[PDB]
């Protein structure tokens, strides 16, 4: 896949959030990348999803590089499995990964060149 | 258009006594997790192994 | 209370949200106004709270 065929496969996502009903903040747990009809070849070509995000205390940091996870889309047991980036396993210090604040997710091709596929600045 | 997917062969009506039949579960197609919307339009094309398709259900 | 003591009693609030774990949107259920050592006169003095908000469909009303 080209470097635009890869940035287009990662266009529709869905943040898996988590609500703390006191300071009702909704921290992030991970991202799905939606399966569409024309992006299966380019979503399988990619692992390792380097992420840098703002943690609750000690904010915008780089939290490391880790493989993907291949979970069912949206948690629906009927939908196909897709690239899941669970940010709970990155090198957060057990901190929460902080919605509307900044976030960047870099897809890392097996050639070890990385592309920016999601920005929540 | 939400894609092409094989059939499923479930029991008719969910009755454990009835034979199994062609089931087309639209929850697994390329909906974005959205709901597939009754009385509005709908079309289901049966695709023979010769790769020619026929219109077998219309809910226009 | 003046129109400045009244607008100061309402400076600390807390939205009482409601999470929907699909399109995790957190809609609002109500607002508290915090009790402090110096705003019981201005908070006891007021009712009726006219509100205009943006509903999900058919928005700012």
């Amino acid at each position: 896949p080209t470097d635009q065929e890869i940035m287009d496969a990662h266009k529709i996502y869905f943040a898996d959030l988590n609500f703390n009903p006191s300071t009702g903040n909704t921290y992030i747990n991970g991202m799905y990348f939606a399966p569409t009809q024309t992006n299966k070849e380019a979503l399988d070509y990619i692992q390792k999803y380097r992420v840098e995000a703002t943690l609750q205390y000690s904010g915008f940091k780089d939290i490391g590089t880790k493989d993907k996870e291949m979970r069912n889309y949206l948690g629906d047991p009927n939908q196909p499995k897709t690239n899941y980036v669970n940010l709970r396993s990155y090198f957060t210090g057990g901190e929460n990964i902080m919605t509307y604040k900044k976030l960047r997710i870099y897809a890392i091709t097996p050639d070890d060149r990385e592309l920016l596929v999601l920005s929540v600045d």
